[PDB]
This record gives structure tokens, sequence and C-alpha cells, in this order.
């Protein structure tokens, strides 16, 4: 294994380093507004050294944006693909590249058999070429790496089966900034080349000047370079035709032949395209070749890429003809005029890359190495695209919930082969596709139109239901005596119980377990643990009585705590936000202990009076002017008091102090230790009253945030043996700090209401001496060092927080982990902040044509980890990466992959078993089984099960490692006949494994394995 901590990679371009040196001045560069007047030596190309030009036709198709997926498919995309089929069929020299497999599968599935055969033939012969081949072209900021892999696999699996092809070149022209998570996954999935477009205009200018637009992109911790993927960054402002032939869009627009009038398009530079004829071809070629040669100066080989397309292009018949015919006239003249020393043709992306590497292999060019990311994107001036890190946060949170449900459903059902009647494969495919779709750069980003957002939500809700069905059928099968097991595959044996989605105050969706001495004395519940190690976690259920005790299936008592069910109401009468307690239901909380990748059964039993092993939380309502809060049968009376500072300690854990406003003030790690100042504060950003307005994409604050005026909020304190909390009703936020004896859990019920042109931020203020340094993660995969740059505006210092962020000094670290992607920063030494929601009245001129006014209540969840780090082995000052501690990593897992909870849905579960997976290896804490998926249907003689194994890297801080078992995924299922290492998509075998044993992977590495079994 490479050491990912101690060796700083030597790269030609390191993006943090580059950022620190670059000036970012937005000067008018001339016709190339953000560059300079490119000059070239006309003698550079000659008879023995021509410029080879590849014109690559394309059509950018959004799986939802202004219209829904189905709306665009009917109105645009089906016609684009129908016309691509006809035109490439009829014109053997024409070429086309296709990215979005969601649309292609939809199209192909509907084709008659004759047309399917024509399609396969134009793919086989190289005319139509798939680039990337993911279900979508995903967002790279907010997306979890697990979902990037999911959508990639979904599209490429379809492509393999039906098209007999696996793309090795990637095309990402529209995501708003770019992540190194992409080459990480792609290089581990057989890719050899990738292309990106949306990077900061200053970065384009800088890399162009050094001819560093093509580079070997390696991971920030990769000293050796085996992660490297050849990357082509496009140089200009857009992927559109005007910004792809060369530096001058006034000229380039004249070679978009769709802009002459009849298609209702034109050139904003006031010079139209003209039909090419024998009388203008020479002057037209003069102009075009001059653009090409200027573009070529920015790169190192004699092979030039010329994208030809735009959004939903190549729709009409006549469009194909007008582009093709005019370009071919230009090619015939240009190629036959020796003095140009050019050979131009239509090409695909792979053709371009193949030729580039041929040039490379002939000693013609050597490429620079690079590490780092390409956030935060600005396309012009101070217009930084940090708004979409937060936009539509409800759906961002939903993404993470569905992420886990898909994993849990695939894992739980993978243990068995299923009859076709069970419709397991069907339900899983549906869920994978809907989650995959949401990865689109207008999905999770929250940059789609309101009705499109609703469509994504509906699609995700159906996916959730599908996952629930598969999960509960799987639990019933895994925990029932086989000779008793009697499935009705449409029946609900268990209902899922999710405490945090949609969340208390968002939706009353949770069922109460209804017990009574005259109705039902007891209820079986089951916990699932998708993680490959033994796990304890507190779990809660609603019950119709506070007199309930908990046992395991050996009938051993389990210590439990009962608390009231509190809901917060903005009372329009009193104008306060205050809690009401249920008089008919209660929360029972207990510690579940569940095997690695396994299940554990418990029983909740009613009694007449207080059970021996159940305790009751005290409650304290802090408020001037209190009124009574009756709690039905709850055995302990609510106390009242004037607002005051409070202090709480659960277990042996930290002691937390709170202000009289109910907000964290300090954390004391142990009995003796200092009360370390850690203050939560809620603030608000506004919008500019003139100049550019914030929208779904852009964050353009009118200065630093101002404190939310809190008034005298109502604070509710609940104190229990197992769990305590402080909740406070703030304007727009019910803020909750929960304690269970380790790092606190934070929950925000965020309802921005009708507060227009407001962004709500949650800030942490400490005295940690972090200076201008902070760390944020990329796609839940890695943590990257950020440096606050005061030479950049506030919105430029905002970064994606897809899963976590931290600050540290020599001695102390504060880490905030999230259960949802949001935007955030550290705008001053000792601070962390993260945006909660934003409501914007105006459009920000990127095509959406609307503000963001469709906010809905969302339960944000976090863990807050204060640690001493003076004993930790950290990377040197010059290393671009950071690493979590064991505790911070476990905290992230608790948010993203909690125990799943199942309530048995009938009165009696006949043949119930107590446990599943007690013999599963409990693997080292840094290792995860990210994916377990059965890859064959029941009729396959040889069964195959695919596993994705990921190892993170945790800091060595002097905690001795616990004894753990080697995890060999190929022996998790019986009767193994083969173990293969594969690409991460499972589509290519890379290594036949001796002894049928799957090795564990190295820190920061990800491997895939497929075990084969005799049926
Ligand atoms: C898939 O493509 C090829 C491998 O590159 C052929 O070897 C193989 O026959 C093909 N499968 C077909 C054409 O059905
Ligand atoms: O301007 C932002 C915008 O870029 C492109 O035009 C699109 O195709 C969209 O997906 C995206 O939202
Ligand atoms: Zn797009």
């Amino acid at each position: 294994c490479q050491d990912v901590v101690q060796d700083v990679p030597n790269v030609d371009v390191q993006m943090l380093e580059l950022y620190d040196r670059m000036s970012f001045k937005d000067i008018d560069g001339g016709v190339w507004k953000q560059g300079w007047n490119i000059k070239y030596d006309p003698l550079k190309y000659n008879a023995h050294h021509k410029l080879k030009v590849f014109v690559v036709p394309h059509s950018h198709n959004d799986p939802g944006w202004i219209q829904t997926f189905e709306e665009y498919y009917q109105h645009d995309t089906k016609h684009i693909l129908s016309n691509a089929l006809r035109h490439l069929h009829d014109n053997p020299e024409m070429k086309f590249i296709w990215a979005e497999i969601s649309y292609f599968a939809r199209f192909y599935h509907d084709l008659g058999e004759n047309k399917k055969l024509q399609m396969k033939s134009i793919v086989k012969n190289g005319q139509l070429e798939f680039v990337t081949g993911g279900w979508v072209m995903p967002d790279e900021a907010n997306s979890h790496w697990r979902n990037v892999l999911l959508q990639l696999t979904e599209g490429q699996t379809w492509l393999k089966q039906f098209m007999n092809v696996t793309p090795t070149a990637s095309w990402a022209i529209d995501p708003f900034g770019h992540s190194p998570t992409m080459p990480y996954i792609l290089q581990k999935s057989g890719f050899k080349n990738m292309l990106i477009q949306r990077t900061h205009y200053s970065v384009k200018k800088e890399l162009a000047q050094q001819r560093q637009l093509e580079f070997l992109w390696r991971q920030i911790w990769d000293n050796k370079g085996d992660t490297a993927l050849f990357t082509h960054m496009m140089p200009f402002y857009s992927y559109d035709i005007p910004h792809t032939c060369g530096p001058d869009p006034k000229v380039c627009c004249q070679f978009d032949f769709k802009r002459m009038g009849s298609f209702g398009l034109s050139c904003p530079w006031k010079v139209p395209p003209r039909t090419i004829s024998d009388q203008n071809v020479a002057a037209r070629s003069d102009l075009l070749v001059d653009q090409w040669k200027k573009k070529a100066e920015l790169y190192r080989t004699n092979v030039l890429l010329i994208p030809l397309g735009d959004n939903f292009r190549f729709k009409q018949n006549t469009e194909w003809d007008v582009q093709r015919v005019n370009y071919e006239r230009l090619f015939e003249h240009i190629n036959s005029q020796a003095h140009f020393n050019v050979q131009a043709q239509f090409g695909t992306l792979q053709e371009y890359f193949d030729a580039v590497h041929q040039a490379e292999r002939a000693g013609q060019a050597e490429f620079p190495t690079l590490s780092g990311d390409f956030f935060t994107y600005a396309d012009r001036s101070d217009n930084y695209w940090s708004g979409y890190y937060t936009s539509r946060p409800y759906h961002k949170r939903m993404d993470r919930v569905l992420m886990h449900y898909v994993r849990a459903a695939e894992m739980l059902s993978a243990w068995h082969s299923w009859d076709g009647m069970a419709r397991i494969e069907e339900r899983l495919e549906q869920a994978r596709r809907e989650l995959s779709l949401f990865q689109h750069h207008d999905g999770i980003t929250g940059t789609a139109k309101t009705h499109v957002v609703v469509d994504y939500e509906q699609r995700m809700q159906e996916a959730l239901k599908a996952c629930q069905m598969v999960m509960q059928q799987s639990v019933y099968r895994l925990l029932t005596k086989p000779s008793i097991y009697s499935p009705d595959f449409s029946f609900s044996y268990f209902t899922l119980d999710d405490s945090r989605w949609p969340g208390s105050g968002v939706e009353d969706s949770r069922t109460t377990i209804i017990l009574g001495e005259d109705i039902l004395p007891s209820k079986h519940v089951v916990m699932h643990n998708t993680l490959p190690h033994w796990r304890e976690q507190l779990v809660d259920f609603y019950v119709s009585s506070p007199f309930v005790s908990v046992t395991d299936l050996a009938n051993n008592p389990v210590e439990a705590q009962v608390s009231p069910v509190w809901s917060w109401h903005h009372d329009t009468l009193t104008k306060t936000i205050h809690p009401q307690g249920s008089t008919t239901k209660y929360r029972i909380i207990f510690k579940a202990r569940v095997p690695p990748m396994g299940l554990a059964t418990y029983v909740l039993t009613i009694s007449d009076s207080k059970p021996e092993h159940t305790s009751y939380a005290s409650n304290l309502l802090l408020r001037k002017n209190p009124t009574s809060l009756p709690l039905g049968q709850y055995p302990e009376d609510v106390k009242f008091g004037d607002p005051r500072e409070i202090s709480l300690r659960v277990g042996n854990g930290p002691t937390l102090a709170f202000s009289e406003q109910g907000l964290l003030k300090s954390i004391q790690l142990t009995q003796d230790s200092p009360h370390v100042p850690v203050h939560f504060k809620f603030l608000k950003y506004g919008v500019r009253s003139h100049g550019d307005r914030s929208g779904a994409y852009l964050f353009l604050p009118n200065g630093p945030a101002s404190p939310v005026e809190l008034g005298q909020p109502v604070v509710l304190v609940t104190k229990g043996k197992l769990e305590s909390s402080v909740s406070v009703g703030l304007p727009s936020v019910v803020h909750q700090t929960i304690m269970r004896g380790g790092a606190p859990e934070i929950r925000n019920l965020v309802d921005i209401g009708s507060l227009d042109n407001t962004e709500i931020v949650m800030r942490l203020e400490t005295h940690i001496d972090s200076g201008d340094i902070f760390y944020t993660d990329l796609n839940g995969l890695q943590f990257i060092k950020r440096r606050r740059l005061d030479k950049l505006p506030l919105q430029a210092n905002y970064y994606p927080i897809p899963s976590g962020m931290f600050i540290e000094d020599a001695n102390t670290r504060l880490t905030l982990l999230t259960g949802q992607p949001l935007g955030g920063s550290s705008l001053a030494s000792g601070e962390l902040e993260i945006m909660q929601d934003r409501r914007l009245a105006s459009d920000d001129e990127r095509g959406l044509g609307q503000g963001v006014l469709d906010n809905k209540p969302v339960l944000h969840i976090y863990r807050l980890v204060l640690e001493k780090v003076n004993n930790c082995v950290r990377p040197s000052k010059l290393h671009p990466a950071g690493y979590l501690t064991s505790a911070a990593h476990k905290a992230s897992q608790s948010l993203l992959d909690p125990l799943d909870k199942f309530i048995f849905a009938e009165n009696e579960w006949i043949g119930a078993q107590g446990q599943f997976g007690g013999d599963h290896p409990s693997a080292r804490e840094d290792l995860d089984v990210s994916v377990m998926r059965r890859l064959t249907k029941s009729s396959a003689k040889t069964q195959r099960v695919g596993y994705v194994l990921h190892r993170t890297n945790l800091m060595q801080c002097g905690t001795p490692e616990e004894h753990t078992q080697k995890l060999d995924v190929c022996h998790l299922l019986p009767n193994v006949a083969r173990c293969e290492r594969t690409t991460l998509t499972f589509l290519q075998n890379l290594e036949h494994l001796d002894g049928m044993v799957a090795p564990e992977v190295c820190p920061m590495e990800t491997a895939a394995y497929v075990s084969s079994h005799s049926s």
C-alpha cells in the first residue's frame, strides 16, 4: 500500500498551490473575452506535420431541467435519436457522440426490431459512439461517490447487454465545476480518457498559457500515479458552437449552420452563418482554419478537438443536412489546399483521444501531471456557482436517504436467489434508475423547474417504496424458520420505521406500535446493520403506552428509556414557536446490537405499571409565561422555568453547555478538561438590490451574514439516562442538540417560510487557531484542504459540503458531519458555517427562468465532533489532503448508513428467529462493503454476487486497534466456485483470484469482486 499521509505527491499542477499564486483578475482579453489575442507561427504546420482536426457532433440532453425527463423525451430527444439513426444510417461518413443512457435506453426499448438492428450496426461500425455511458452526466459537487458509481454502472450495464460496448472515454460538458472523484471511479472502471468543460475562467486562462489543458489527473494523495487519468479541459466559456471552434465567438458563430433564420436562431455577434458555396469557400476556410490554429496553440499535439453541438441539437432532419453539407464543403476545400497543412474530418471522442496518444507515443508531446479539484466554478466576473450546493435542500437530503435504502435493499435481498414472481429484480432496477436519474446535474443540484423538481421527488418516493418492499420481504425470509416461511410477495410482513425521514415536523408518517392488555401485549421489531462490523446504536419507536419493556429473543431484558413525543407548532395565535406533547404516544429508546451486515430481533411488551428496565426522561420547559403541558399516561410531570443557561452530560461522554437561548456554548470533553468555547449561531444572507441577483445556481450575497433576531425563544430540555436533548424554536428553525454519550447529533427542522431573498446559515464559532485553512469532502470520498482567499469574494470561498467539514490547529479539531449535501465555508479563523436553505425571488440568468420559491420544511441532520488531535499523525503542512479520526468517521456512518428498523405488521410472527449474520466477519473499522448486489437471476446455473469494497484512511492518534477479522467477500456466500476482481461496474474481469479469496484493499482504495456459486 501507498502511504496516503506522509508522502506529498510531486505534481506539475497542484490546484491549491495554483490558487494561492493566481491573481484572478477579470480583464478584457479582446474577442476571447477571458483570455488574450492568440498568436501562432504559420510555419508550425507543414506537409510533414499537418494539423489533424476532429469535428465531433453532439447534442446535450438534460434528463429533466425546464421540462421533465418524459416531456423532453417526447418533445425533443426521441426526435434527435430517431434522426441520428436515419442520418448516420444514410451517411456513412457522419459521426455522433451520445452521453445520457437514460434517454438512449428509453428510445432503444421502443424501437422495432429492424431499427434496433440498424442502431447496433451504426454503433458497431463507429459512427455513433457512447461517451461515459452513465445513466446521466452527474453533478460532481453534491453527488455521493456511491451514487456516481451506481448511475455509471446502470448505464454501462445497459450498454454492455444491448449495444455490446463499454465506453472508455468520458464526456462531462455541463456539471458546474469538476471533482477528482470522477477520474478516481472512471480509471477504476476501465476508462482511459476524460473531458471536462465548466471550470473557472481564470483557471482556463492560466492552464491555456502553459498549455496545461491536457493533463494526467491523479488523486491528491497519490504519490506513485496509478490513479492518473488523461484529461482534456476545453479552453473556452461554453461548449456551444460559438465557443468551440476557436477564441472568437463572432467568427465561430458563423459556422453554426443552424443559425441562419428558419430555425429561429441567430448570432448575438450580429454576423450570421452563410451557406458555403464554391464562391465563398476559400474566404470561409481562411477564417475557420485561422480559428482552429489559434485553438491548437493552447494544446501540445497536432491533433485538435472541435466539438460541434449545443443543447438538444440535431433534432430536425434539415438540421443534420445543413450542418453536414456545409462542413463537408469546408473539409473538401481545406484538405485539398496544401498551404493550410490541415486534415479535417468528422470524428468521435475516442478517435480524438486515440490520435492524441499516438502523437504522444511518437515523442511529439509530454503531458503535465495535476492533482486537485475544480471548485468553486465562476463562468464570469464574480458570478460563483456556490448557490446550487444548497438549492432545494429537501431533495438533497432525500438523495442520501434513498442512497442508503438502495444499498440496504440490494444487500438484504442479495443473500438469496428469488423467484421471478417476487419481483425483486424489477423493484431494485426501478429504485436504482430513479436514484441514478436524480444524480443529473439539474437533479440533486436543485436547478430544475418547480414541476421538474416535483417529478424527481415523485420518482424518488416510488423508489423508496420499492426499496421498503424488497427490504421487508428479505427480512421475513432471513429470520423465519425455512419450513415455516410462506411468502406472499405482495404482502407487507414489516413496515419500515425511519426516525429522520421525512422527519418529525416534516411529515407524520411513522406508525405507532399499538399495544394494550385487551388488544396486543407485544410486538417484534427487527434492526438491520448494512455495515460490515458489529454495531450498537440507539433506536427509537413510537408506542401507545409508556409502560413498555424491551427484551431480545433470548428474553434477556434490554435497558430502555421512554420520552414524550414533542412536536413544534408556530402558533399563529400567540405568535410563538412552542412544543406540544402527545397524550397518546411515546418514544421508547434502547440500544440495539446487530451483527456485521446482519439482523437482530427485539420484543416490546406492555405492562400495567413502570417496568423494571425502563426509565423515564424528565422534561423542562424554559419560557417566561408558561402554561401546562399534560402528557397523558407519562409518569413524570413537565417542569417549568425562566430561560437560563443549562449543562448536560449523557453517560461518560462530553458535557455540553447551552446559552439561555438553547444554543451550544461550550463542550467539555472529560470531568477535568476545559469548557472549550463552541457556539452555534444562526445568521442570514440577503441578495443585492442592484447588480447580479442570487438564484438557483449563483450565490451573490449582499455582504457578510447578519444574526437572526431570536427574541426570547422557547427551550425544551429532555434529560434521560440513555438520551438527553435541548431543542429551541427559532425563527425558521427548530434547532435540536441530541446527546447519547458521544459526539452530539444536531437536527434542524428548517422552514424558511415566505422569507424572500434570504439564505439561512448555521455557523460554529470557536477559538481554534485555524487561520485561513479548512477541510471539506469531495463526494463523501475524500477530504481536501481549502484555503480561504480574501483576494476572492465571499461566494468564491463557499465549497460543497457533501458529507463533512473541519477546522483544526496544533491541538484541537472541530468536525461537522452532514446527512445531506449543503454549501459551506470557514470565513474566519475558528469558524465553520453551512447553509440550511435559501429562498430567492429572482432568476440568475443561467436558463432556469425562475427563482427558488418552492421551499418546504426539511430535517437537516449532523454530528458535531470536538477532538484533541495533538497526538495524531497528520499530513505535513504541504500535503493537499486531510483525514478523519475514527470517531468522526463512525459519526459520518451513523448519519449516512444508520440501522434500519422494521416493525412486524401482523399480531404473530410464526417461526421468528433472533438473529442473522452472527457469523459474518467483523471487519476493520476503515473498511466498508459499499455495494453487495446479486448480478444473476434465479434461472442462471452459475450465480454471481458483486461486491464493492472501499477502505477509507483514518488518523493514527494512539488508540490501539481492536481485534478484527479479515473480510473475504467471496466466501460470504456458500459453495463458491470462483472469485474475480472486476472493474467497479462489474463489467470486466481483471484478475482470477487464487483460493477464491478476495484480498482486502489499501487505504483510500476501492476494489470490486464477483463471487460465482454453483446453484
Ligand atoms: C461483442 O463485440 C466483440 C468484442 O469486442 C465480439 O468479439 C463479440 O462477438 C461481440 N458480441 C456480439 C457481436 O454479439
Ligand atoms: O446554465 C446552466 C445549465 O447549463 C446548460 O445549458 C444546461 O444544459 C443545464 O443542465 C444547466 O442547468
Ligand atoms: Zn445540462
